[PDB]
């Protein structure tokens, strides 16, 4: 990519994201406000989902059809916006590819342990995020003596997908109020619920979103690995793919992204 | 957990406040230090990089900034660890930083001349004007802040005036961060000051993250060795008043 009336080429790849679902499009939305010029190509593969519970096996299979997908688009980076496919084939896939290979969790547990001030951290999420443990070992895989307490809020994805949703904020982290310094946002969805978190904890408590965190590594890392793209072009030619309920993904989609975004229904 | 020390090349002694920010932000990191035409420069950063390796560090940073723009990318292609220079970082986050696109950059005749402050930032950013201002008078002072601010701020503005009136300003010298007080005294408070060394230290995080080679964390890097090929006793006086505390230099004939 030339740069108009300009004498240097800058990359014009785009960015792919893989999710087994519609949660990551949160870290699409902060990828936009931060780096308005970057292309994205999202593969939601809702139709496998929930990732979770199924055999490491299927998921490092699956996982590898998502990433092999993104790389016939060529990107020239992939994000991992799925926990369990970030649990069990992030270390590999980023082993083996020539690009660079990035998790939303690494840098919401890097922030955690830098902005901690007692060592009393806090980790909220899905019932199986939470289950799985993922954001306590990545923690405690860098700095084992932080306390990490992490509590499952089954209502929080249901409510982002009003007064009720005020008191069920309220209700789902009393456990953690008063417990802890830090508390990292472990679900993608939990973003759009930030405000009354923060009302909920209160101002003793710094809120970490994982997804933020990632944006800023992808700005850093897409320099130091030269393949940033010209910041005056501003992206728009953006691709979105699930593998199954389009309907449903453009309804979340449009709303979050704030723009009728057009999604297309793939086979792998 | 990597207990490898991070290593940081100079040219002269300025880039030991690129150090100051890497205690400060990451005080569990060890440190290892070492501190005219190219083809010159470029082989005494060579043997400067050379003794960094054997020092065994996973991580080399390039503290000046002719040393950067001289060989700095010659070295990263070269080298198995991450490197990074001081003049990206700063780049970058004048453009993140800058408002009307009017950002400027002051350093180093030989820095200057080198244009790679503007060269970097458009080639991030092709549409943003930069204008880069001499200042080989602002030399490395050790206690700058205990001259009369009222006489750092003639000096200071002496050499400034002609930028006085850009939207940002870029410290394209490790040891300007010293002279900030005044700098921006000079330059107003519609000025944001980028400080290149600080925000260096901030993309090292994320790279040792990326790399997966962090230190141990509970704990505080007390094992840091200073080395130079001139005048130990200048430098220990120079370090330890910078580090606000007695550090001990080694000199080394490279």
């Amino acid at each position: 990519g030339l740069v108009p009336r300009g004498s240097h080429m800058m990359d014009t790849r785009p960015i792919g994201f893989l999710d087994s679902g519609v949660g990551g499009l949160t870290v699409v939305c902060e990828l936009i406000r931060q780096l308005p010029h970057e292309k994205i190509v999202y593969i939601g593969d809702s139709a496998r989902a929930p990732y979770g519970p199924r055999p490491k096996k299927q998921i490092k299979e699956y996982t590898w059809e998502l990433v092999n997908f993104l790389l016939t688009q060529n990107v020239k980076m992939i994000v991992f916006a799925c926990n369990t496919a970030t649990a069990v084939a992030w270390e590999e896939v980023k082993a083996a590819l020539d690009i660079p290979v990035l998790g939303v969790v690494l840098p919401g547990a890097s922030a955690a342990i830098k902005s901690t001030t007692k060592g009393q951290v806090g980790v909220i999420g899905t019932p199986m995020t939470v289950a799985s443990d993922i954001y306590r070992k990545k923690i405690q895989l860098l700095a084992p003596s932080i306390q990490v307490r992490s509590l499952a809020c089954p209502k929080f994805v249901p409510i982002v997908e009003s007064s009720i949703a005020k008191k069920i904020v309220y209700d789902s982290l009393a456990p953690l109020v008063g417990k802890i310094d830090t508390l990292v946002l472990g679900c993608t969805h939990y973003p759009l619920l930030r405000p009354i978190i923060q009302n909920v904890m209160g101002p003793s408590v710094k809120l970490i979103d994982s997804g933020a965190e990632c944006v800023r590594d992808i700005s850093v890392l897409l320099n130091y690995f030269d393949i940033n793209g010209n910041y005056h072009q501003k992206a728009v030619e953006h691709r979105f793919f699930t593998t199954a309920n389009p309907e449903i993904f453009q309804e979340i989609a449009s709303i979050w992204l704030k723009q009728k975004i057009n999604v297309e229904h793939v086979t792998l």
